[PDB]
């Protein structure tokens, strides 16, 4: 048997004496060597599917990544070791993940229980800039462009470009500045929007360990938010977030560890990338003691999580986990395009159907224009995430497959030349916080294709 | 698409510049004849049944009402003009309701989630003097005959005659006193009942916006109490009550939106009026933001909800928007009968009857004598209220409608006749808050001629 | 003896069937002649002091107020009926005044204590564009610029031009979210000052009985913010802030009475002005149950606060009331000049000069531009407030009458032709809320005027 | 004027585009040069007293060290550059310091107000390990030994030397789960002693920045505690300070600014030493926004804080701040000898006397054995410093010096073989946590010599 259930602490004794370790042994060899050897030993094979039926081929997707992460291990990248698990260690943290939580307060508050593959039920809707820069003069205002949306059940947070006039630049004042004030203001963007308990996601916009630690205060983050806590790529964590997480469990926070497994990255492929996102959600509940664990997989090129290979992924890893564990997830969205564009609600639209179909409890979107580009992101984006959500509710599995399929091949071929886009102010009427007949048009179009698919919003 | 969710500041700004209109015009023609257009065009027939089965005359009668919400609109009293919204702002609104919420705190509180038609689960029992007037100095005594019963979930406030022997007058300093105060004493009464958690649902002795508005305070109603809002007759609003939804939303409130629709009234007979019902419904979760939904049919001669014709209204609307919305509702009481009388219960039981088996959340009771009558309701309406909702549960639709058949064929023949019945003071012990015997023998009646139909308790 | 203590319910019970009587008969006769009769039945003279050190008439100045309130009464615009206090009632009041109070949470609350006339200790400096528009885009920004000055203590609220893009409108859900909005943003611009717990005054956007009443709120006004409820001219109230009152005090909320006297009104000239004054402190304690009491004499020409004659009214007000009573008081300030002008600047500090010396306990301003500009108000004003206040604690009287005539002679000449100013957005880096050294040149200028008139800072 | 009023904020910007100069130039020559001038220019010469009565003399320390801050600024060692402040910024702060502030919660809160050179008042006592290691086993039996005592008023946390058995190492989680764990364990062991809401000063187990920012939590620190941030030696700080100043001023905690100038080292000798230690007392409320200053001055060659140099630099400093500025401020106590010894409890008093007569607010101690032995601190030396501290309270300055003349004298030949005292396990029954008969008579013993000198308990 374990010696005591895992956590951060002794993750941090382990790394400190664990195998010593090149990063370049680890992600150049270690990693793509196990996931080779492992897809060839289970004959991992997609056979081009977005969400498996096979349960056969899923029962060995899950023991490939659960091999992966007890064969691996997890480098830490401060003390060049690795920390390894024994089997005992892992069951004893799949047995006991968290069944179900609530997120905000008051009457805006939201329960988060489990979905499975296809599920009638609908997923939460977070909506928000997802990480994106975001002016200061229009933080509240585009905030509230998620807030004022029904479709939208609690709100992740963007990135203030300044606070009082500075960049928030990481182990300055400013960013522990930003860190409180961030939630605080987006709080207040829900209130005006006649949601003040809306449950949030952070925090964004500090990086170091000591202006993440600073976000919880009052009036901003709280134990009914989801709090971040990051993995690194792939099978990898830095010291900073292992004392970042010791904070959460100490304030009796809600825990969303993330990870983003990148497709063509140190894993290779579709299959091998998979086998790393299931072991990360593994890892979640284990390192982490999260109580959702957020996926991400991304294009090695394109850095986009909405591509042929990154559904996929996404489908596959969501669908083995919800077929053998209750672990509670969500995938967060970034899409080519940027705002009030065709292809960007056509993007998000597609991943929406695949996490949707595929089981996840919460849709994390959206990050417009790859969520690298200031003010790009409004409501509007995730409206569609939402309506995309209840269409795909209850179809048919098969039937998902064929729409994707179409979906997908609606722009896959435009990735290089996809629109910018526009910006938050371009397209809304920033007092109002409504968006332009302009953008309305856009979002119509987009919906009239999505039904001629055969979705019924 | 839509330009935004809709809510009460977009109702206000529609009001302002809507179609003008006479109240006449809207009462007398508009709505009487949109009523009698669609149920021909629908050819809605309820054919005698208290509670449907026809799942195809339901969707008629469930488009029916949607679509005189989208056609006639609300009216604005204040500005005298028509509020129109879209076919896609009643959708984003119907598919984002509330899907369950928590009332009341502590080891007392109470989870309110959706039952189907015939559930066998038992609706949530919001017992109070529903609104009725309760001489001051037995207020809280009144009030813990209610909480005292543990058939009773969740408390219903009754009005105050007086406080501190003044009447709260509209707009006087003495309506303010009294919408803090109501819920003050009243939880004060749940607490020594040995419940001090119990939700309760107001503001009642208030009128004003100001007085209804002043109702949250420290000690008294919080964001975890049902917060009433009225709708008018028939598909109309006032400004007052569109800033007591701003004030609701803004401080996180459970939001309680109430409509009860005229038998006989303005829309007509018993198919017009279900139609006004289902679009009083949508325009709850529509223009109030409404977490749920009170309804209240009431016949136009003699003012009581559980005469056949609102019964009728009561479960067709009930069943159907249980069908095809996952909105949130109750029924509220009001019998023609008096207390410690046998009629008033067997009314009361006819209500609980159709409103457990047609699907409500919530039975809201009972309002005794009209509710218009000083000290004239007591827990034991309540409790029978109750009592009859779990002999309801799980039993078949087929047999429910005949058990109603021959139930309202005991009293209806005696609305003009209905005994005055009796005060809290005279069929209860006013110190210990405990029924009398004579109250009792006359329960024990009621309950015999129930169980003799069939009811098993 | 009196019945009970007099409060807001037994002036609704009066107020219903006093004595019948003409606005007109109250505003052009009663109120006038009492003053002419009672200026000249104590020979009140000030001989052109702006602070009194005579005993003798100061005692007379007291005298003369309480007659007036007692003799002549309040009259009720409402009900057009006169309410009459009894000596004992008034005296009840007087002598059960609010001893002290602290305003504001954590690190940033601050103790408000009675100062007597020439005390050592400063007044509590409440500084904010006082109830001035401001532009909904910046109005966080502006009101960081008074809590970045550790010169002030609380913050005044201004007034949102919009919300949501809209008019906060009485009696309209505008306004109603913007009473609840106001102090969350403010609250929200005292934590990015890192001060989070700064205590506030308002509501001030909100004109209706339920807008003022609704907005106290989570993350809004609480009890430890001054709750503002405003008097009529002269002696003079409406039903609405009877309702409100009766609302604060439901609410424990600190309760601050406002009055601002006209000189040159319906009372007459300075003494009779004065005899008003003495009247409303009074009746503030006892109408209202305040906690302390806001003055704010204004000239009927130049509606300016700090006119020769003005200063003159409020100095022998507060000295009187300071030298016979315990009703904690403060001034508002409304200076003709607009910001960024050292006219503005040398208007802020005569007042400060003459409330600090005079025995006040709380300055509030500055409304630059006389309040009514938009975004014409900064917290430089309110550092020169703060900053005049530090140097006139302690001096002399006699020195200090000096000095006021002098500086009021500065700019006495000027009112006409009083400098327009510029806005926030002219004389400070929006961004980084920091003031231009355009401003910090004629902030310069005013104290070096100051200084040779011989304050010390 | 000055832009705004300085903060943590303006700092770092400073910090970054400041003077360029090597951490030696600052050390070896821009201090050490700068003390020495002044210290001539001023003719500060202190002839042998501990406490001052000389206002000339105090009112020449006073501008030494304003000037001292002004044309020196900070040295920020992150930046290797020097932060400059300007006459305007310094008197802003110095003009604006919190006035008092309350530590702890319910009946065991206490009001923290300014005391006066030889005041009658008695300061608060604020006992506790004072950073000393203290051995996990026993960490809430040894800070109940300082609860216990009526004597003091607040707690000055100790350092754990492992949580959950290991050691809190800088950045790792056992630092974050130390910094949360050590107050919640703190305040337990105050709710065990009969006293819940005792306040706390820490934290004090972490050393990095993020560790520092977690301490804020729910059951261990909050705003009713002193909030820790240390300045660096001389007139010098490091970034991540400032950080945590930002932090503290967030949450609007009380915020106390430390700072330990040492005798002997950088500045020179006595006066010298003054000087820095005046301007380190005004940095503290411009710096790091100060509710108090928590001094230490220091032998560089003892490590003590009580010998006669260390006694006269802690007592000039104090008196003359006391007499220029309101700024609150405490001492903190590093014997030589440790517990159970008379040596300790001597020294202790010394200081004691010291602080009390020259003005202390706050009497933070005592680390017995210079603080750096394990478990070797006892309530019984808080006792003793409290006790002589009411003796002390209104004693004339006069009697006091010669009583310090003598008391010093007892001991100051025998740093060197001071006696290493024992541990609380070894002096106290560490299951009632009562000191044994020998550490009783130890301090009877210390008792009587006080006496003796003229004290008078």
């Amino acid at each position: 048997t374990f010696r005591k259930s895992f956590d951060c602490y002794d993750f941090y004794d382990r790394a400190k004496v664990g195998e010593k370790c090149t990063q370049d042994d680890w992600d150049l060899m270690k990693i793509p060597m196990k996931a080779m050897e492992l897809k060839q030993k289970y004959g991992l094979d997609f056979k081009g599917e977005f969400i498996p039926t096979d349960k056969d081929m899923m029962e060995k997707l899950f023991k490939a990544g659960f091999e992966m992460l007890l064969e691996c291990g997890i480098y830490c990248t401060d003390t060049h070791r690795i920390v390894k698990y024994t089997e005992d260690e892992i069951w004893d943290a799949i047995n006991n993940v968290q069944k179900e939580f609530v997120l905000g307060t008051g009457r805006d508050a939201v329960n988060v229980r489990k979905r499975s593959v296809g599920d009638k039920a609908k997923p939460i809707v977070q909506g928000g800039p997802t990480g994106s820069p975001i002016s200061e003069d229009v933080f509240m205002p585009v905030h509230m462009s998620y807030a004022l949306e029904k479709e939208v059940d609690t709100i992740v947070n963007g990135v203030m470009t300044s606070v009082r006039g500075k960049s928030p630049i990481p182990k300055s004042p400013y960013e522990v500045l930003a860190a409180k004030t961030e939630t605080r203001l987006i709080k207040n963007a829900c209130a005006m929007a006649g949601r003040p308990g809306m449950g949030v996601k952070g925090p964004e916009t500090s990086l170091s360990a000591q202006g993440n630690i600073s976000a919880d205060c009052t009036g901003g983050m709280t134990c009914t938010d989801s709090h971040e806590v990051s993995q690194l790529n792939e099978l990898k964590i830095d010291l900073d977030a292992i004392s970042v997480i010791a904070h959460y469990k100490g304030n009796s926070d809600i825990i969303m560890d993330e990870q983003m497994p990148i497709f063509g990255g140190y894993a290779g492929g579709i299959e091998e990338t998979t086998i790393v996102d299931v072991a990360t959600h593994i890892n979640a509940v284990l390192m982490s003691s999260a109580s959702w664990h957020l996926d991400g997989p991304v294009h090695i090129r394109w850095g986009s999580t909405n591509t042929r290979e990154t559904l996929m992924i996404a489908g596959w890893a969501c669908a083995t986990i919800s077929e053998f564990t209750d672990i509670l997830s969500g995938n967060q969205y970034y899409p080519c395009a940027g705002p009030c564009t065709e292809m960007c609600l056509l993007e998000a639209s597609a991943q929406s159907i695949t996490d949707t179909a595929s089981g996840r409890e919460i849709l994390s979107g959206v990050a417009s224009a790859k969520g690298v580009v200031t003010d790009k992101t409004t409501g509007m984006e995730a409206r569609m995430m939402g309506e995309v959500a209840r269409a795909t509710a209850g179809v048919e599995i098969s039937e998902v497959n064929v729409i994707l399929d179409k979906l997908v091949s609606l722009y896959e071929k435009n990735y290089a030349s996809a629109p910018a886009g526009k910006t938050f102010q371009e397209c809304y009427d920033v007092k109002t916080v409504t968006p332009t007949e302009e953008y309305m048009q856009v979002y119509d179009g987009a919906r009239k294709k999505l039904e001629d698919l055969g979705l019924v919003f």
